[PDB]
């Protein structure tokens, strides 16, 4: 979700500004079979 689409459709840049509105997490990227964005 959120731009993770898998291995093949990765929208990185989506994940990671979904991930910083989730005020503290730092960033986030498309992780763990390419489905979930994995913020941190």
């Amino acid at each position: 979700g959120f731009g993770c689409n898998g291995p093949w459709d990765e929208d990185d840049m989506q994940c990671h500004n979904h991930c910083k509105s989730i005020k503290g997490y730092k960033g986030g990227y498309c992780a763990k079979g390419g489905f979930v964005c994995k913020c941190y």
